[PDB]
């Protein structure tokens, strides 16, 4: 089942990342000179899209790791897409606690396709097994990283966060990608 | 290719009609209730969605048929996924001009996994042909006629309209499902 990962990930890149990376910069720089408390730290360029290969992806990023708390929202982006008058592309901010304080802050989220990579494996009528979700979730990414790496909207403002779970700190796995730059 | 267009099928069904569909016969009450003027027709339950099988997915239908031109928006209906907190599912309510009159108004849009099929065609690095392009548009209508045949959220609130274009009155295909009601 090659292509239905690869057919997620073009889709992820086309009818989304491709629409709201370049337009991100100006997001964040909106948001650190007008709604951000000017005493916090600002908010890091770049967003981070977490990858669990495992396909374990929350609706809330504080049920997968405590010291992962919701912070605020960046400002609305909207855009007429396939009949939907001003389709709304929101992202969130989050808060990485170390030793109970904030180390960092971040646009972060999970890349929705491998949720529904998921279920997929959950329903009959899909016919994809959850062995084949495994590297389906590998196949997903690799194809990602391969069109974000020739991308002209991918200009260091896009960060991808791999993982599987075998004491795995989820919080420390983005302050280790966060404090790279 | 048929792992692609089954796997952005069952993408749009899961991360999006799924979720979208059992509260949708509450979002259009709620508009003819408060919202909609007290003088023009009510809006027509179920959501229309357009699938043409050249995936020619303009952004604004206007453009497409000059007879179907933008009423106003259903209210908003949110919820936290994959991190995001509050995403915003926004749909679009159109009138369907006949003989220059309001014959019928609907929530009608694009099915955008169309538009990424396309734009999948254009880039080298996807490797898919435009004549595989066409068989696939039919294999994610098929897909996903047989999705919602048999699913719980599908419950006389939601229509699809496949069309290929050879003159080709697309207000006049809306309104002929609509009227079949
Ligand atoms: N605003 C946003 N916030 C966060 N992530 C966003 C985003 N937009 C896009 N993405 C990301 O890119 C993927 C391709 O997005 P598309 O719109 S091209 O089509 C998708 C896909 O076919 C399927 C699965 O959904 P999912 O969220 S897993 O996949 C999304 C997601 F991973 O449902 C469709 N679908 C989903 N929502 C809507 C909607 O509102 N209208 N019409 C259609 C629709």
């Amino acid at each position: 089942n090659f292509n239905v990962a690869h057919g997620l990930a073009w889709s992820y890149y086309i009818g989304y990342l491709r629409l709201i990376l370049p337009e991100l910069q100006a997001r964040i720089r909106t948001y650190n000179q007008h709604y951000n408390n000017l005493l916090r730290g600002a908010v890091s360029q770049r967003l981070y899209i977490l990858l669990p290969l495992d396909c374990g992806v929350p609706d809330n990023l504080s049920m997968a790791d405590p010291n992962i708390r919701f912070l605020d929202k960046l400002p609305q982006q909207t855009g007429d897409r396939a009949g939907i008058k001003d389709r709304v592309y929101s992202n969130s901010i989050y808060e990485l606690l170390e030793n109970g304080q904030r180390a960092g802050t971040c646009v972060l989220e999970y890349a929705t396709p491998l949720q529904t990579l998921f279920a997929m494996s959950q329903y009959s009528q899909a016919g994809f097994s959850r062995e084949d979700r495994l590297e389906q979730a590998k196949l997903f990414c690799r194809t990602l990283e391969d069109i974000l790496a020739d991308a002209p909207e991918s200009q260091n403002n896009c960060r991808l966060i791999a993982y599987q779970e075998p004491s795995f700190s989820l919080s420390q796995e983005v302050l280790r990608h966060l404090r790279q730059e």
